[PDB]
C-alpha cells in the first residue's frame, strides 16, 4: 500500500517531546486534507525548540478530491509509524500522496537525488513508442507542480513537492523526466522518484 519509505538511522527517545510533537504533526496532516492538497507544518508552532521541534508536509496528487486526499494521507500516517517507528526523519510515498517529516526544515531545499526508478518490460510498434515519447516529454513542458499528459492508452504524471519554487520544480522534473525517457522511454511504463519530485508513465492497464 506504499511505494517507498525513507527512515533516518537516527532515532528520537521514547515518549520524548519529539515523538509527541510528531504524532500531533501527523494528526494535523489528516485534518488539513479537508482544506488543501498541500500544507507545511511546524510543531510546536512558534520559535523552534531544541531537539523536540518537528517539520513536515503532506502532498496529494494535484487533482485529488478532499475525500480521496484524506483517505490517502490517513493511510500514509497509519503505515509510516510501522515502517519508520522512532526515526527523526520519515518520508512515505504512496501512489496518490506523500507525507514527510524531519527535525529540521526542508522547505524550499532542492534535492534531485534518486530514490527509486523502475521500468516496465520493452514495448516495431512506432505508434506506441511515439506516444510514450510525446507523453513523457509533454510532462517537461507542462506548467506548475502537478502535470499530466495522455495520448491513447498512454498516461503520464509528474509532481513536485509543494515547497519547491517554480524554478526548482522545473529543474527537479527536467532531471526526473530525462531519466524516465532515457531509461524507460521504450518500456511499458516506468517511474522515477527523486527526493523532491517524480515523473511516471503507464501504457495500457
Ligand atoms: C536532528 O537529529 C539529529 C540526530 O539526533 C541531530 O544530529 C546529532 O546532533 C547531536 C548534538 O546536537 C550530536 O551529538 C550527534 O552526533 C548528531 N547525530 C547525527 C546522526 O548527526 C541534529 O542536530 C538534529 N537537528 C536538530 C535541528 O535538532
Ligand atoms: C508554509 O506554511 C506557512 C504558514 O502556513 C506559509 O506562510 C508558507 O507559505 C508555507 N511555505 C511553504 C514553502 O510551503
Ligand atoms: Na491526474
Amino acid at each position: 500500500n506504499y511505494i517507498y519509505a525513507v527512515c533516518s538511522p537516527a532515532k528520537f527517545s521514547p515518549s520524548s517531546g519529539y515523538e509527541t510533537n510528531l504524532n500531533s504533526l501527523l494528526s494535523s496532516f489528516v485534518t488539513s486534507t479537508a482544506q488543501t492538497r498541500y500544507a507545511n507544518f511546524t510543531v510546536p508552532t512558534g520559535k523552534p525548540e531544541p531537539t523536540v521541534t518537528v517539520y513536515g508536509i503532506y502532498q496529494c496528487r494535484g487533482d485529488l478530491d478532499p475525500t480521496a486526499c484524506s483517505t490517502c494521507v490517513s493511510s500514509a500516517v497509519a503505515q509510516v509509524g510501522a515502517l519508520c517507528s522512532n526515526s527523526y526523519s520519515g518520508f512515505l510515498q504512496m501512489e496518490n500522496c506523500l507525507i514527510r517529516y524531519d527535525n529540521k526544515s526542508f522547505l524550499g531545499v532542492q534535492d534531485k537525488t534518486l530514490i527509486l526508478n523502475k521500468c516496465g518490460q520493452p514495448m516495431n510498434d512506432q505508434d506506441a513508442l511515439t506516444k510514450a515519447s510525446d507523453v513523457i516529454g509533454s510532462l517537461g513542458t507542462g506548467d506548475g507542480s502537478y502535470r499530466t499528459g495522455g495520448n491513447g492508452n498512454v498516461q503520464g504524471v509528474a509532481q513536485c513537492s509543494g515547497d519547491l519554487s517554480t524554478s526548482q520544480c522545473q529543474d527537479c522534473l527536467s532531471d526526473a523526466i530525462g531519466r524516465l525517457k532515457s531509461d524507460c522511454g521504450m518500456a511499458q511504463g516506468g517511474y522515477v522518484y527523486l527526493s523532491k519530485c517524480y515523473a511516471r508513465f503507464s501504457v495500457g492497464g
